[PDB]
């Protein structure tokens, strides 16, 4: 099963890791913490296919269900990854509702979508009974990080074939004409963050949000959202070394 | 146009230095932008083959730190290869002998002082035409001392002329001693050890390296006078990061 | 000369192997059997361009003709392929004539497309007088593998600057509401391929099929099929190792 | 600063390198030669998002500014380069006033433009006030290689967000009906190239241009191109190693 | 949390392990999950370095398989990279004496035992905090047996505790001793030399491997008693089955 | 189906090949079209590792050149490995003594000549079902000579029968006798050793070959008699040809 939908089965969140470093050693180790998902990001690092494959794998034996955050909303694009062990997707720049109509036809088999048919990894994992399961199999949420998307809101909630919605808090700021700073409290962003959260749950979807630390995480989870990833690992990794740093020179 | 680590020796100082063995390029020139010395890529302990060192060892240069590499073994070739593809420090594990030493001390040098190989892909582009007339000089090579057999070596392998001196492994010198393998371990019989270590590196007019798992170790290594004290992989940081990242988030 | 054009010159049928596999020494030893081409798959395969490089390189080397089956119908995908000694090309999702007339656009410099000129590879093949010859060098097939498709085979077949089109069937089974089955029986599937075969030779195409089994393939070069694949590496090699254990377990 | 761009703030031109084999040890090699830029052919070439990566850096150590001709104008792509450290982009076929503006959104975040917010690589270089200078650091260019841009060449230099074009003369050569041939001296070509520099300059725009040989880089530095590059690598290296062997088999 | 070799062997049963030469992931994973107790990924007679071994052996433990790895060379360094990789078995090449079968062994088991450094990257993460107390079993070492000198050392080799058994190369033994190097060979002197060494493993009270290019012939060691049996390797496979493919796709 | 280098030798007339330190298929593929009989890909001074040489080596062949490596040191199992994914031409570095040429000449042939270990991946798929009754002959092996000792054991190294001969270093010898590692040297004690050198091979019956950093000394090399000559290398002339172009750009 989807480590993520039996969450949301049975009533609670998701905690997801968040990648930009390439790689399957700390992508195993972070699976084996207490996170329910981890996302690799394909957008804002140097992962490419040739390395989010592996990192897959890594995921999944270290027991978190394997996400990635793809560089655009592209089916093909979106397929390989399905067809590589990806099983949850968020696509950006989700800005209307034909935008999510697009990202909901990479997900589902005809007659549902458009899905290519070769599920090289995913038929490991399911077996043959795989294509009945299948749509269940993934999770995918749209990205809101522009003013379009927010203005557009309730057009992409009405799209069947996703689960909902992924906020961008930082490029959401910045196209909002603020400073895109981490786990803002710029007032009107975190007006729009919760309007997204309510309008998403009141059409029955999913939310998601990104985080830059784990309280800002804890908040969020108290707040109801449904999907959320605390912190960055080169962003973990740069303030534990100047920690280490200080430490050490006195 | 010099050894990071050399210039902080030449000015009575210690270096700092980092420790990796995550592959890729972007933690590594952002660690090595941070107040580090210089950054290790542990080729030993570690997935980090060849083809994934070379492109690190230039993202530490860029970063602003010298390039280290612990190699997986003390083989002439490989350090050859590496201090060709722009590494600057090498850290030989199990030195256990003064042979041992020599043939670290032998790849580390053109000939007549060692047999270096000629080829200095990297070196040559950084150091430009004065690199031969300086090339000891731009490379530090510390010879590992993790064993029982290396301890009762030491005055032998720090007598060996073309290496740097010594870079101590406490938590394999505890496990050959009869120890639990620990991080930043102090057990008895290992502590004094170490300290017997340095003592006599600085009495050979050497230097004196030491692995840690945390700042505040490495902090005490540095008031204890050690020269070069690595602190603390990047793997190791980000785990525990990461977990107390969950923890937060999860908490009541 | 390209090896299937040689044999569609001389009158016969070309027989090519599947690739799911990365890697080059397989390629290179599938290439040395009499497989007239190898086709590797970037779709339904973990084969990004890094990977797919070096492979036809040695499927080149082992003397067969080096296709790729695209993940997408991108102009500016298929050209970097050309360049790099892809000498045919199958492209999925072509479903209109405008789909199909954007594959052809990739395969023909000015005047005849749009393919950017820098042959990296090619040159080194067939030298200065590339250029006159480009065109015939590399086989286009576009794919059917929907209903829209089959709807539109005679304005697809009408491009020309494709050489034909190749039916992708379990895709085409599973759009048509059956199962994605390899090599299938079910009857109306059955009809459908017949049909595009039939109006490809009408129009004077050529057309090719993607088969799991010899048994199939053969009877798909008996009913006149130009190009026919059989089998994919990774299903040949699984049933391989699964007989393998039957043998040694008893 | 970005290199480039400072050759032009005092008053002179940029000569640039090209490079079609991947790998960092040339690209470092020909950076600490007397180039102002080293640009990265992912187009011509087999160079994908992996290898491009390493050789950013490598360039940017050496000393020259890291450019890249991408395979395509997508806006995506053109993104996860700059934020790995790509500070100059050549975009292929910018054909309409439409497409060069698809380019400017790309190299600006909002409200310019629309690039998404993850600068992993020029926040190591630029620091928390990376920002404010973004859109400076980094030096746009769309492509001028078909009759259709010709025609349109006022449309494109009049959007704002794009330094200026470069010129791809082979490209542009057979789109006019004649040989690709590099470095030509066919008349029409010749005429195309001025009235493009012409139009560039009276529009306050820079204007590029890709040559074969330093001798005819002097003349295009000569008649006022500002961005200069000379020769491909591989083409360098290819005649090199002929003259090596004429020499040494007399 | 148990290395599935070593299960087989307690319950008293042989293991039958996959052999792969072809690199990547995707065929690594789909085989570990057939009835193969292990995978042996070939990094002697194959293209597989150390980057592309890694992530397979990720892949064969997700498949439930465990990971093996038939070393080029019987180096320590080199196998202690791929123990802290989460390679669990280990096949060395060209032991021939009892020295070269001590150095397989010091490898394997950290000291007091062995000499193998400590940095368990991936084994910690499989076997959590329960692995240094249990490390030695969570690894199988086999020493290959491929030369007349081995053949002739036999017992001595088998002498050496830290070894779990030896592993037969027949094509390389029927080479060595003066024959064609047949897959699969069944030359007589050969075969008279195999059983010997299956009748020494056993009254030392050790292992005995063997590889295979058929599971015909699998089927017939599993029969003679041995402890572990590889057939057959992807490439053969996979290339034999094109060609049937192929014969039966152009047959009348 | 047979070696160029070698069909030259037959011929009576000397090889000429091409040299590349700079990783990739493109290039490679390139100068093996030219009139080369052999690239050689250098794996010392260079950041060439395995999994960047194998495919290099496909592209080689496929160009129409003889596939060799120049290995980063004389180790039999990193030998074997790269003739198995067809390398046809091994240049082994410090070569100094009888015994080092017997470990050079031991991982060449298979037994009884050597001890070459059997699975000819890629060999089997160019030669076809002729490979192994020929394969000695489809293999070049030549023993590097660059330093003092080498020199004075030059009759010894050339002793060993499966060597083809011996491949001098100018650069490094230069260096190893005291002078400066200049590239094609002309140094006066460094010529006459090389001539030396030569005298020896030839009175042996064996092959002499030189690296060359110009195609001028290569025609000279070439014209004193020599086996097998290499020049230039890839970095070296796309440098060199960079700094030209630029210089011309820039004039007034
Ligand atoms: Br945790
Ligand atoms: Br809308
Ligand atoms: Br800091
Ligand atoms: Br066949
Ligand atoms: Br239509
Ligand atoms: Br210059
Ligand atoms: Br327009
Ligand atoms: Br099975
Ligand atoms: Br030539
Ligand atoms: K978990
Ligand atoms: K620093
Ligand atoms: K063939
Ligand atoms: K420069
Ligand atoms: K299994
Ligand atoms: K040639
Ligand atoms: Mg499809
Ligand atoms: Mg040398
Ligand atoms: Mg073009
Ligand atoms: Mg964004
Ligand atoms: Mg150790
Ligand atoms: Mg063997």
């Amino acid at each position: 099963h989807n480590k993520v939908r039996t969450c949301w089965n049975e009533g609670r969140p998701a905690l997801a890791g968040w990648l930009q470093l390439p790689g399957t050693l700390h992508a195993e180790a972070l699976a084996r913490l207490d996170y329910d998902a981890v996302v690799i990001d394909m957008q804002h690092s140097p992962i490419d296919f040739g390395q989010v494959a592996p990192m897959l794998i890594a995921i999944e034996l270290g027991g978190a269900e394997p996400f990635v955050r793809t560089q655009v909303n592209d089916p093909s694009d979106i397929m390989k990854l399905l067809d590589a062990g990806a099983y949850g997707i968020i696509a950006p720049m989700v800005n209307t509702r034909a935008e999510a109509q697009t990202l909901a036809s990479a997900l589902h088999y005809s007659p549902r979508g458009l899905r290519s048919f070769g599920p090289r990894r995913p038929s490991l994992r399911y077996g043959s009974g795989y294509l009945a399961q299948a749509s269940e199999t993934v999770v995918g949420l749209a990205m809101i990080e522009t003013r379009e998307a927010l203005a557009n809101i309730d057009e992409i909630l009405s799209v069947d074939g996703i689960d909902g919605v992924f906020i961008g808090p930082t490029d959401l700021a910045l196209d909002l004409g603020h400073a895109p700073l981490v786990d803002t409290e710029e007032a009107e962003v975190v007006s729009a963050i919760a309007h997204v959260r309510e309008r998403a749950h009141a059409a029955g979807k999913r939310v998601g949000i990104w985080c830059g630390s784990g309280g800002f995480a804890r908040v969020k989870l108290a707040e109801g959202f449904d999907f959320v990833t605390a912190a960055p690992d080169l962003a973990m990794l740069s303030a534990a070394a100047r920690q280490v740093i200080a430490d050490a020179r006195a």
